[PDB]
């Protein structure tokens, strides 16, 4: 078992081949639909453990919705481009339901259904709410395992919130919280910033986004996004509160989703030829032990020093595993665990049962160092935290290296070529962007190949105060990111 | 509010009224669908990190298998949830919301077990499946989707298996006895309440004395080889010789919570032990004064300060929309474990008054010490309530010879323990019989339990007066 295509010359095949190969996915007779084994769900559920620990900081309480939702309920607010999507449930056993009913696309119309019986004066604000739970999306867009699947795993919170402000400064709390789950956990590096009107979820007031960007085959993507909804779902769920004066006000609402297509960015981001790579805080087992035998007669004295280390690692907590299969060479077993992604190897053989030493092996840069057994523990804990700074780095790297910053559309199509995004000025007006979306559609039949507004980002470099929109002509208001997407 | 209802006087309106008023749950346009708000919701995560500890020291691994499984691949019938349209196209095949999943796992097992190496395999799921049940639904007892989690393991022989088997049964004790406070009796199916895929299933049973009904609590199969020769899941041994695997599977449900509730709940509202319970205390203010509200106030924050402190989460009510009445009663209704008053007169010793929800004793305590006295209590709290849902368990169980004697125990809200043959034939005739003589009164075996009590050398089935193998107990359930 070995990856039989280079990530640069055919990512797709690459992807497929990492993630199968590496123990992560199991493909399904249902298309869309992956199995997650322990290796992919290991990964979730430390995120999970992280994003709780924070939520449960701000006071979110998490809490658990039916998966189904009835046609009347899930239809209500008139339709707002989904409704290929749904899934429906129309029988039960060999009986057809009287009214066909919903699996949840997402949880709105479920939960602020009820918002206002939980809500009555400014006393019961705010509410908030998180769920752990699957959703379905028929997608008809290309299905691919993590990033778009048409069953996923994710957190939705929503909230409300007696003003704006307070709402908002929630929106950005999550924002930066999704910022940590990418760089403490997954060693992803992503750009936060503010949807365009074309693209912000419709319910929204503004969508906040953090995107990320595969350099590899120059794609953005998605990361997690979070809205301030105002009080726009306030309005069409009816859910208000009386206030000091027993007034009654609309509340002021946030959601925020992050899901499995997080797991999907990490592989793309650090996977290399030799297959999965992983930050050491997702990664199961930190250090894979493999002795070697240079045709030596005695295999229990190597076999029980490399127990030894193992006893060392596991007792401080760095679960590791010791692979002594009589069956495979150690070539194979060095092969086999690169390929799964352990962070690091320990090597040991003869001569280093000899010296007490052992050769200690970095999975992201192949970096080989002999040390001294009694220091293992503390090379192994320094080393695992410059694995994982090395990859957030390397990808921090990349990342900055794929924006191009750009003042006309002339210089455009050349950035896109080069698998680059732009940084533009831009007139926002929301008609300027399916313009911008068919002409660089039109220029790359010559080279979907459309690009379109990724987000304007938090980080805005200086505007110069006559500066016109790189499309329109008009005056530009702020810069804008624009790139090809998944 | 309050409830209106009394437990051992209405016991469906009284649970009805204590889940709602209390804040676990919401009803749902959809039957047997039940919201499930922040305060069941947390109960279910504190079992549920206590499981996922346990069962990864067992080695077992976490995963997530599709809430989706084909039709020709699944195949209780008329139980199944099917979809069949996306927007408003029918898919080419209907596709099933799966009801558990072992012919979703069982197919892929084969790939992924090629040699003794491979072994033992142990999977586990926390997911949601969805039964579309004939019987009037009960919010977390029977529901028409459920949370839960499924453990399914493959194993080079049977002594690993079976061992996995108990091992598992007694965690899912300590769920119940560790975290909730109900005390459950282990047994074995008999041969016609078991799983038919299995070779044994072992069980958890409970009882509500208030309604004498029995509820199957969690499940321990051992599968043997009936799985692995159906789905060819074979494995190379040492020799290089093909064997099939033996197996095991077993799940618990938010039933559990169920069964806590019906166990503790008063008719003050919801009874908790304190592991499951958000806040463990509720601090209240006292006033008198305008004036006294600030060295009130600040006392209150101090004792906030140091539960917190010792990672003792817990709430000051501060309303001034509301009198410390209303608080007491509003509290207890949410079933948190304790109560700080703080008082005028309490502050004058640097005092407060701590009282408890299970059985509502005050006791005065300095705040130099309430720390040390809070942890005690929490500790104490939960054994009381163990101790006497034990004690309720334990008179609830009626030993008896004959089919002579069942009746009155049933009809006295009780269980019987029997000598019985364990004829598969003699299970729907004492059913059929049983509730002759919204719920059925019809009593079933519900576990042969693993402490056998001493077989006197020739006694006769309390049924059939065939010889008696061992002693069952039967009775009646949900
Ligand atoms: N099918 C999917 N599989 C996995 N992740 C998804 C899927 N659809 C959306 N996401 C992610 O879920 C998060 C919440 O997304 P959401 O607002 O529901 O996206 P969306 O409106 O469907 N945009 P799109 O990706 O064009 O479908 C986003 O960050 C997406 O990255
Ligand atoms: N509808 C339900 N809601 C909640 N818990 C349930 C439900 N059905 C079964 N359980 C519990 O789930 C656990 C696993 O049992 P399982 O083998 O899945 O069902 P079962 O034994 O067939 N119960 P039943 O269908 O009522 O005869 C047991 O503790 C059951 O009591
Ligand atoms: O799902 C959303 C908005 C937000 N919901 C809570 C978590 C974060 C998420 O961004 C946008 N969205 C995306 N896909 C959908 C698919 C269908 Br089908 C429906 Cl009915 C509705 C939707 C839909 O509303
Ligand atoms: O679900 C089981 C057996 C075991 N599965 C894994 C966890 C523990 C559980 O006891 C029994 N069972 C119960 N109800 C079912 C309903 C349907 Br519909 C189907 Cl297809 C199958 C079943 C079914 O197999
Ligand atoms: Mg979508
Ligand atoms: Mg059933």
């Amino acid at each position: 078992m070995a990856i039989t295509s280079k990530k640069i010359e055919n990512f797709s095949d690459w992807y497929t081949q990492v993630i199968v190969k590496s123990e992560l996915i199991e493909y399904y007779d249902i298309s869309g639909c992956y199995i997650l084994r322990p290796a992919a769900y290991y990964i979730w559920e430390c995120v999970q453990a992280f994003f709780n620990k924070e939520i449960k900081k701000l006071n979110v309480e998490n809490s658990y919705f039916p998966l189904f939702v009835t046609k009347n309920k899930l239809e209500k607010e008139k339709n707002h481009g989904f409704s290929p999507e749904v899934a429906w449930v129309t029988k039960y056993g060999d009986s057809n339901l009287p009214e066909e009913i919903a699996i949840r696309p997402t949880s709105e119309t479920i939960m602020y259904s009820v918002f206002p019986k939980w809500i009555r004066s400014y006393r019961d604000l705010p509410l908030k709410l998180n769920q752990w739970n699957t959703v379905v999306r028929w997608e008809f867009k290309q299905p691919t395992p993590f990033i778009r699947t048409r069953e996923f795993l994710w957190q939705e919170g929503h909230t409300a919130h007696k003003n704006e402000e307070e709402a908002v400064k929630l929106v950005f709390d999550i924002l930066d919280l999704y910022r940590r789950w990418y760089e403490e956990y997954l060693a992803v590096p992503i750009i936060k910033g503010i949807k365009s009107e074309g693209e912000k979820f419709g319910g929204a007031n503004f969508t906040s986004t953090a995107e990320a960007f595969i350099s590899e085959n120059g794609r953005a993507i998605q990361a997690a996004t979070s809205h301030y909804l105002g009080t726009n779902f306030a309005k069409m769920f009816k859910i208000e509160f009386e206030d000091e004066n027993e007034v009654k006000q609309y509340v002021h609402q946030t959601s925020w989703g992050c899901t499995t297509r997080s797991i999907g960015i990490m592989i793309m981001t650090h996977g290399d030829d030799k297959g999965l790579v992983l930050p050491p805080n997702v990664s199961k087992y930190k250090v894979v032990i493999v002795p070697i035998f240079y045709k030596t007669t005695d295999e229990n004295a190597i076999h029980s020093y490399c127990k030894d280390i193992e006893k060392i690692l596991k007792n401080a907590q760095i679960n590791c595993v010791y692979d002594d299969r009589a069956s495979y060479s150690p070539g194979y077993k060095f092969n086999h665990w690169e390929l799964r992604g352990i962070p690091i190897r320990i090597e040991v053989g003869p001569k280093d049962l000899q010296n007490n030493s052992c050769v200690i092996v970095r999975r992201d840069n192949n970096e080989k160092c002999n040390v001294k057994k009694e220091s293992v523990l503390l090379e192994t804990q320094q080393m695992l935290v410059d694995i994982h700074k090395n990859l957030f780095l390397k990808a921090k790297k990349k990342l900055d290296d794929s924006i191009v910053q750009v003042t006309s559309f002339s210089e455009v199509m050349n950035a896109l070529n080069k698998k680059k995004m732009v940084l533009a000025p831009w007139c926002e007006d929301i008609a300027t962007e399916e313009e911008i979306k068919k002409e660089t559609q039109r220029l790359s039949l010559n080279q979907s190949g459309a690009m379109k507004p990724l987000c304007i980002p938090l980080d805005q470099p200086p505007m110069p105060p006559n500066m016109k929109c790189f499309w329109s002509g008009k005056p530009a208001k702020r810069w804008c990111l624009f790139g090809r997407s998944y």
